[PDB]
C-alpha cells in the first residue's frame, strides 16, 4: 500500500510544519485587560525578566548600547562574538557597570570558544550562549556539558539552536538551563535554500517544548518574527522568551550606520553566516530605521498585552496554554 | 505519539479556520428566481428588516445621513460613539423624526457608556449595541446583562464581538437579543497582526450560530466582506444579518470628504482603533468613491437574490441551510 | 463534537472542490503515439465529432464564420442568441448550405425561446442548446423535456449548465442528450464573486459524470479552460467534449473587431451576462489576437494527442479512465 | 458514498504530489561536519562518481567543454543528440582523450538511434542514455532491452524519463542500470501546460525509488532543481544522482553565447522540445551568467555537504534515509 505522498514509508514525511502565519490565537473568556497583564517570564531556570524579549547575538543587532537598553526595558541583550575576546569581554564590563544590568554573551565550540567563555565569566557575564547552527552535534552537547561543570554554579548556560524534540531533549540532558529554538526561519537566513534544511517554528517550538517543559527548562524562540503577534504566537506555543533580530536591527541602539538612500532611512542588517560577516548561509540586507529601542519594545509588549487580554491570560505561563486556529492560504 | 503538527496535544491546534474565500455556495434545485426571493431577515429577536444589511458603527461610515438612508433602503444604520453623548443622542432624534425610521447606537462599558446608553434610550433609539473588541470579557457580559434588566422592555440589546462558540453562548445567557460576530477579519483591522489573535469568519459564524440558533438568537456577521457574494456566504453560514463598513465607506452618505487625488475619487476610511481615531489596532486607509448608498445597496441585494436563486432559497432562513464547497488556493 | 471547520454538521461543507490547476495527469504504460491517437468523441447521444471541441455560444465567440470553421476542423459551433430569431435562424442556413456541416444554436426558456427553437429546427439545426446559468430550476427541466417531446426525433437537445450530481441527474431524466457542466469557472465570469456561488470544474465534472455516464449521456465541460492541458484534464475527468470561449475569442473567425492599441493586437471578449451584453454577472474584457481558428485548433488537439500518448490512451473513451495526481499550491 | 473531491472512485485521484518546495529536511543527531562528508554516490550500477551531479543532455547545456569540466569536478556530462552522429561521436573522443574522463551520450529510439548508439560505443562512451519524454512506452523499453543485450558488457545503459513506480519497475526489468526520473518538472518545460501531464518530483522520486532500490538500481533526479537545497532534497528522497540543466546553462563551459543586453549578462537556455530546437513542449529562455562551472559545482556541493551535516549523514547512502517535514504555502 503506497503512502498518499509517495513510497511505502509513512514516516518518510514525518509531520506537517506550521509557521507563525499558519496560526492565529483563539480568544477565550477573560478577566484580563492589557494593563493588568504580567509579561514576566523565565529566560533561564534561574533568571526571570520583566519583558520576555531578547536581542539576537548579531554584529548588526546587539552590542554595548543595545545590551544596556534591552536590560533597562526589562529584557536582555546577547553580545555577538564576531570580535576579539578582549573587546567582547570589555563590553560585558561596560554593561555591568551601568547599574548591574543583566547581560548575555555568545560562544562557539572548541578551544577558542572555551577561552572566550572564561574571559566572559571573569567579566561578570550572567548568561553564556553556545551559539551554533546545529546544536544536535555531539561537539555542541559536550561544549554545554563541560561549561556547566566548570562555571555552572555562577553562570547560566544556554544551548542552541534546535528544531526537533530529540535535539532539545539532548540539550536538557547536557545540563542546559535554556534551549533556543530555530533552524532556518530567520529573515536573513538561507539555510532552507542552500541546504534545504529547516523546520517551521510553530511546530519547532511545540516539539521542543514537549521535551523541555517536562524537565522545567525554558525555551527561546529565535528567528522568523515579523510582527508583535508572532511574539504572542511563539510564547503561546510554549516558548518562555523570544529572540528578536530583524525587529531591532533598525533601531538606533543597534550597530551599523544610517542609510539615507532613496530619501528613506535604513540600517545594515546581515546574518552571521553572510559572506561579508566573515558557503554563505546568510545575506546582507537592509531594514527600515525604527527610531529608539524603547519605542519599539513598548509597542511589541503592547501587542503582547493585547493578546493576553483576548486569551484571558493573566501571566505568560497561562498564555502558554492558549489554543491556535489553523489558517488556510486565504488567511492573508 | 506526536501530533502531526507538533506536540502531544491534539487540541492545541483546535480547528481549521475557513474564511469567505475558502468557500463557495453549492447550487441546488430551485423554484426561486432573484425577483421572487424574500430577503427579509431578523436583526434582533424582535426586529425584522426588509434588507439584512447593517452599516458599521464607525466615524467614517455611519452617522445621521447614512443611518437614515440605510433604514429607507430596508436595513439599518448604527451610529458610532466617537463623539459627545449630547450630539450622538441628537443624531438619534434626527433619524427618528425623518419618518419613524429604525436606528441603532453604539456604547462601550462602564459609567460613561451607561450614561450614554440612557441618553440614547431617552432619544428613542431602537437598538443599543455594546461595541467592544472582545465581548468574552466578564465586564462586557455584565454591561449587556444589566442594560437588559433596566431598559430591555423597550430597547433591544446587542453584544459583540465574539469569534467562538463559548463566547456567543455567554452572550446569550447574558440576555443578548443578537450576537455580533467578528474578531480580526476587518479590512482596516490589524488585530491579527499586532496581537496574532483572530478567527476566520466562516468558521467563526458557524461556531457562533451553533450556540445562538438553538436559543433563537440572531447572529450578525461583522467585517471581512469584500464582495456581495461574501454577504450570501455569511448568511448561508447561519448569520441572519451582515454588518458592512468597507463597502459603504466610499458612499456619499458616509462621513469623510471626497479625495480627488490622482485623478480618481476616494473617501477616508479608518478603523475605530486607528491611531488618529483617538496600541493602534487599526489603520487610516482610503476607499474608492462608490456614489450614492441606494445604488450600492441595490447591487449588494441583487447578488444576494442571485445566490438565493442558485441555492433554491425562497427565504433567508432557507438560505441559512445552504451547503458550501471547500476551495483550494487555486480557487482564485 | 465540533466539526474541524465549524459547527456540528459534517455535511455543511460537503466536499473539497478541485479545479484544473489542482490536478495533473499521471503517465501510464503506452502503445500510443500522438500520431495514432483517435480524438473522436460523442457530443451528444447521436452525434460524434472528429474533434471533441465546441465553441461557446457568445456574441464575441461563435457566429456564422466561427460555426462553419469549427465544423470543418472536426468540431462544432454553437450560435449565440443575443440577436433576432430571424437572423439567428438565417445563420443556421448559411452554415448548413456550406456543405451540410454540423451546427448548434442556443435558446433560453419561455415563449420567446420556444418560438426561437422552432425557427431553428425549421432552419435545419442539428443541436438545440438550452442556455441557462442554472439548469437545476424546474422551468429549465420542463423546457428540455417538452422540446424533446416535440422535435426530439430529428433534433438533439442539450441542457446546461449544472455543477452537481443531482442537477445532472435531473437533466438526464428530463430527456437531455447531453449535459453541459460549469457554474462559475468562466474567465469573464463573476458568479463566484457577486453571488458567491460556484463549483470547481474538475469536481463538477466528476460529480456530473457519476450521474450521466451510467445513463450513457455525454458531458460537456464549459468554461475555465486556459490551456490545452485543461482540455485533456476535462476529458480525463469523464467529460466527452469541451466548450471553449476564451481560447477562441481572439481568433479571426470570431466576432468583434481587431484592437491595435498599445502596439499589440486584441479582440473584444465579453460575457453574455455583462452589462453591455444587454445585476451584471459578466465583464467586457480583451483577449490577445491568435490568428486563424484552424491554427489554434491544430495546437489544442496537438496537446490533447500528447496527453493521450503519456496516459496510454488510444481513444478518448480510454482517456476518460486516466488518473490524476493532486497538486499543492507550490505546483505553480 | 461520494469521494470528498468528486465521483465514487477513491483511486481516480490517486495520490498527493509533493515538489521540492513542499518539503524541508529535518535535522538529526550528527557527528558529521560539512568537511568530513562523503558526497560519493552511484550514477549507475557499475559507475561511481565523486560528485553526484550530472549535466543535462541539452544543446544549451552539455557538450565537449561542459562534459570535460563536469568529469574533472567529479561528476559527468551527457552529450546531447541534436547534431550529426559523426560529430557527437567525435565529441566523445575529444573528452576521452583529455585524460580518460567519464562521459555520457544521449540516444532516442529506432534505427537512427541504434546506429548512433553503435558509433558512440565505438567512440568509447561509458554511458548511453535513452533520452525520451515518456519511457513507459513499449518502444523505449525494447530500445533499452536490446541495447543491453548487444553492448551491455562494456557500456552502461540508462532509461528515462519516468514518474511512476510501475514505469520505473518496467525499466528495471528491461535491464536498465539506472532510471532517470522527471516528467514535467523542468524549468523550460511546458508538458504540464500543453498536455496537463506531470508528476511532482519529490513524490515522483519516492515512487520510483520504491521500485528501483529493492532491485539495486540507482535513480537520477532530472529537472525542477532551482537551488542547491533541492539537490539535497532529491537525494534524501532516495535518488542517487541529480541531473542539472538550468543551474549550469549560465556557465561559461555551456553552449550558447553571452548576452550583454540590459547591462546584465545572460546565456541562451532552451528545451530540447522547444520550437527552435528542431507541438512545442519547450521554450527558449535566458539564464543569468554564473561564471565558470567549477565555481558553481563547488557551491552546489557546499550546500549538499551542509545538509549532510544537519541530518547526520556521513555518506550519500545515509542521506537517502533522511526525513522530511511538510511545508504549508506560508512556507515561502
Ligand atoms: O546568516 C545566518 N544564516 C542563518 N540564520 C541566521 C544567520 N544569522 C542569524 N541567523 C539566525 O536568525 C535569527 C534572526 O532572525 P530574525 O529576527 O527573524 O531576523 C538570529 O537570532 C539567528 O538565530
Ligand atoms: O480599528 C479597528 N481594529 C480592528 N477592527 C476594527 C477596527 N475598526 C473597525 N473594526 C471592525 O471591522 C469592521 C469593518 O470591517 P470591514 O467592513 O470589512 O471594513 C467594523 O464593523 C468593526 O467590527
Ligand atoms: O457573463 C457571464 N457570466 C458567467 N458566465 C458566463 C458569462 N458568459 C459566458 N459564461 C460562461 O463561461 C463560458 C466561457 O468560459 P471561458 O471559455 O473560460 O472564457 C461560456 O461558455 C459560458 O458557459
Ligand atoms: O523542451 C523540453 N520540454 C520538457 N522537458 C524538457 C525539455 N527540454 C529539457 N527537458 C527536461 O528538463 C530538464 C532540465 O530541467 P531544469 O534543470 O530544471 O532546467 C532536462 O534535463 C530534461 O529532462
Ligand atoms: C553556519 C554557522 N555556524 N555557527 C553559526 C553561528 C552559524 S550561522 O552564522 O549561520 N548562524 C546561524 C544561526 C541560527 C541558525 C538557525 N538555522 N541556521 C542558523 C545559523
Ligand atoms: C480595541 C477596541 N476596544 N473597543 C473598540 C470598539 C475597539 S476597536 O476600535 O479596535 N474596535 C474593534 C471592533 C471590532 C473588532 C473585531 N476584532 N477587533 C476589533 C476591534
Ligand atoms: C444570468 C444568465 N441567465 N441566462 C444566461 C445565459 C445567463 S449568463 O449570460 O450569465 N450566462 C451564463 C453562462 C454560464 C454560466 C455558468 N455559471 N453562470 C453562468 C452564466
Ligand atoms: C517530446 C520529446 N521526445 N523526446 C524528447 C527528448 C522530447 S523532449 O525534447 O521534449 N524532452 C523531454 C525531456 C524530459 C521530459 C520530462 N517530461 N517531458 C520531457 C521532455
Amino acid at each position: 500500500d503506497p503512502v498518499p505522498t509517495g513510497g511505502d514509508d509513512p514516516h518518510k514525511v514525518a509531520m506537517l510544519g506550521l509557521t507563525f502565519d499558519d496560526v492565529l490565537l483563539l480568544p477565550a473568556a477573560s478577566d484580563v485587560v492589557p494593563a493588568t497583564a504580567d509579561t514576566s517570564s523565565q529566560l533561564t531556570k534561574k533568571i526571570r525578566l520583566k519583558v520576555p524579549l531578547v536581542s539576537s547575538a548579531m554584529d548588526t543587532v546587539t552590542e554595548s548600547r543595545m545590551a544596556i537598553a534591552m536590560a533597562r526595558a526589562g529584557g536582555m541583550g546577547v553580545l555577538h562574538r564576531n570580535l576579539p575576546v578582549a573587546e567582547q569581554a570589555g563590553q560585558v564590563e561596560m554593561v555591568k557597570r551601568s547599574g548591574g544590568l543583566l547581560v548575555g554573551a555568545a560562544v562557539g565550540v572548541g578551544g577558542d570558544a572555551w577561552v572566550r567563555a572564561m574571559m566572559l565569566v571573569d567579566a561578570g557575564v550572567d548568561v553564556l550562549v553556545v551559539d551554533t547552527a546545529h546544536a544536535h552535534n555531539r561537539l555542541v552537547l559536550d561544549m554545554v556539558g563541560k561549561l556547566k561543570s566548570e562555571v555552572g554554579d555562577r553562570v547560566e548556560v544556554v544551548g542552541g539552536n534546535v528544531a526537533t524534540r530529540s535535539a532539545a531533549a539532548a540539550l536538557v540532558d547536557a545540563g542546559a538551563d535554556a534551549v533556543k529554538v530555530g533552524v532556518g526561519p530567520g529573515s536573513i537566513c538561507t539555510t532552507r535554500v542552500v541546504a534545504g534544511v529547516g523546520a517551521p517554528q510553530i511546530t519547532a517550538i511545540l516539539e521542543a517544548v514537549a521535551a523541555c517543559r517536562p524537565a522545567g527548562v525554558p525555551v527561546i524562540a529565535d528567528g522568523g518574527l515579523q510582527y508583535s503577534g508572532d511574539i504572542a504566537k511563539a510564547l503561546a506555543a510554549g516558548a518562555s522568551t523570544a529572540m528578536l533580530g530583524s525587529l531591532l536591527a533598525g533601531t538606533a541602539e543597534a550597530p551599523g550606520e544610517l542609510i539615507f538612500v532613496n530619501g528613506k532611512q535604513y540600517k545594515s542588517y546581515r546574518g552571521m553566516g553572510s559572506l561579508g560577516a566573515m558557503v554563505p548561509e546568510g545575506i546582507e540586507g537592509r531594514v527600515p530605521f525604527r527610531g529608539p529601542l524603547s519605542s519599539v519594545i513598548h509597542q511589541l509588549t503592547g501587542g503582547l498585552r493585547a493578546a493576553m487580554g483576548y486569551t484571558g491570560s493573566p501571566t505568560i505561563e497561562v498564555l502558554q496554554q492558549a489554543q491556535f486556529v489553523r489558517i488556510t492560504p486565504a488567511g492573508l
